[PDB]
């Protein structure tokens, strides 16, 4: 029915698994710019198409369906790990994921984690960019057999910071993801996740039509309360949000 609309709205969470590219950092004209590069000596390769299908792609995936010929892992790495140099500088936040990082640094390193299709040496810049810390847990493109929409990297996420599915009892294993792509948002749900939309990539009226359980406009809506040991949780808070399911508060 109708969404919620009182706020705050107050979650209590065990893990916090999150994006990059769109969620924290806003790299996506980095991304294109590099993809029109990549395009530039192959005719039949369609940049733009790419640009806006692949949003939470692996790039070994992207080139995989696109210049197959190029899908050789070593060679992926290389080519993105110049991507924040190159072209990604003037890259900004979403803003208030600083804000955030540093909040969920200030809870113990267990309840969060980050979960992304770039590679370590373009995610890790990426960061850098931003003078936010490294996360201590840290997924990319390599450590993972499949990528995003396949759930692997939420599930290896959820896994390892000791919050597997509890299929029959979902709400003792409470995991939200924080996500701006359908690709990311699919991937998330299949991992049993419940999904924070960010409006950025993509606009509330699109993001309306995907599986995310609320839907803010950036991470200034967002913020963490304080550590319960005895339940090994977290309380979320929304401030502010653009659209919330009627069950988002259920697991
Ligand atoms: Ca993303
Ligand atoms: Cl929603
Ligand atoms: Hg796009
Ligand atoms: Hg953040
Ligand atoms: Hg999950
Ligand atoms: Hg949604």
């Amino acid at each position: 029915a109708m969404p919620l609309t009182t706020k705050p709205l107050s979650l209590k969470i065990n893990a916090a698994l999150f994006d990059v590219d769109g969620t924290i950092i806003i790299s996506q004209p980095a991304i294109a710019a590099f993809w029109r590069d990549f395009g530039k000596d192959k005719p039949y390769f369609d940049a733009e198409h790419v640009i806006h299908i692949s949003h939470g792609w692996r790039t070994y995936d992207a080139i995989a369906k696109f210049a197959p010929d190029f899908a050789d892992e070593e060679y992926v790495n290389k080519l993105e790990g110049e991507i924040p140099e190159k072209y990604g500088e003037h890259s900004i936040e979403v803003p208030g994921a600083v804000k955030l990082c540093n909040a969920l640094n200030a809870l113990p390193k267990e309840k969060w984690a980050v979960a992304t299709s770039g590679t370590r040496d373009m995610a890790k810049k990426w960061f850098d960019i931003l003078k936010i810390k490294r996360p201590e847990y840290f997924i990319t493109a390599n450590d993972v057999k499949q990528g995003k929409p396949h759930p692997e990297p939420y599930l290896k996420g959820r896994n390892g910071l000791g919050f597997p599915i509890n299929e029959q009892d979902p709400s003792k294993s409470k995991v939200v993801v924080f996500e701006d792509a359908p690709a990311g948002i699919a991937a998330g749900k299949a991992a049993g996740c419940k999904i924070v939309g960010i409006a950025t990539t993509f606009d509330l009226d699109f993001l309306k039509e995907k599986g995310c359980d609320i839907i803010v406009k950036n991470h200034e809506s967002i913020r963490v309360g304080e550590y319960n040991a005895e339940t090994d949780e977290v309380e979320l808070i929304f401030d502010d949000y653009l659209y919330a399911k009627d069950d988002l508060l259920k697991w």
